[PDB]
């Protein structure tokens, strides 16, 4: 089935997923200079304050750290959103090397990861419905450099050897995602899709303009997890980011002047 390796790589998803193809697909390049400020942008509204993290899950293609989603706590609101939208899981995507492993690229530039908050629209009531409507996830995706370590990650890279394969998950109950945030939050938004199959076009896409550090050490971790399952032949959880697709006719929108 559909990956990251040498033959059921981004390259191959079409065959099983043709939208891969599609009209609105994501990520993409966000070219600085022709993003334009949107004065019509409200204000981002981010309440991660009654969060409640409970798993963590080697999926085989990233990490998820879920969330309880089965009442309004935390919420994203505002910015290009109409309604309320759910915090579901955050995962990453990262490289083999520090030079690339972001989905989005700014000015062609690939971050070494990105983080990637999920939430889903709770006028659908659940996230399986959401998926189908246009406007049905809110994604915020948050750069990540190298640089000096974010000690709101930590939490994150400590539990990641008991979670090294495919399927297996920890407990992991109060965890403060707002630990992951930078200090701006200026954005630039465009309408997408799910980065990862089925790829559907149901994404409103929020990407913030100032990464986060992390260090070496911490991403260094991130690399030492597996694709595979318990006692498969290793094959190292790197590169698992699809690149950047066509724009298209679509245009994204700064939240900044
Ligand atoms: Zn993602």
């Amino acid at each position: 089935h559909w990956g990251y390796g040498k033959h059921n790589g981004p390259e191959h998803w079409h065959k099983d997923f043709p939208i891969a193809k599609g009209e609105r697909q994501s990520p993409v390049d966000i070219d600085t200079h022709t993003a334009k400020y949107d004065p019509s942008l409200k204000p981002l509204s981010v309440s991660y304050d009654q969060a409640t993290s409970l798993r963590i899950l080697n999926n085989g293609h990233a990490f998820n750290v879920e969330f309880d989603d089965s009442q309004d706590k935390a919420v994203l609101k505002g910015g290009p959103l109409d309604g309320t939208y759910r915090l579901i899981q955050f995962h990453f995507h990262w490289g083999s090397l520090d030079g690339q492993g972001s989905e989005h690229t700014v000015d062609k530039k690939k971050y070494a990861a990105e983080l990637h908050l999920v939430h889903w629209n709770t006028k659908y009531g659940d996230f399986g419905k959401a998926v189908q409507q246009p406007d049905g996830l809110a994604a915020l995706g948050i750069f990540l450099k190298v640089g000096s370590a974010k000690p709101g990650l930590q939490k994150v890279v400590d539990v990641l050897d008991s979670i090294k394969t495919k399927g297996k998950s920890a407990d992991f109950t109060n965890f403060d995602p707002r630990g992951l945030l930078p200090e701006s939050l200026d954005y630039w938004t465009y309408p997408g899709s799910l980065t990862t199959p089925p790829l559907l076009e149901c994404v409103t896409w929020i990407v913030l303009k100032e990464p986060i550090s992390v260090s070496s050490e911490q991403v260094l971790k991130f690399r030492k997890l597996n694709f595979n399952g318990e006692g498969e032949p290793e094959e190292l959880m790197v590169d698992n980011w699809r690149p950047a697709q066509p724009l298209k006719n679509r245009q994204i929108k700064a939240s900044f002047k």
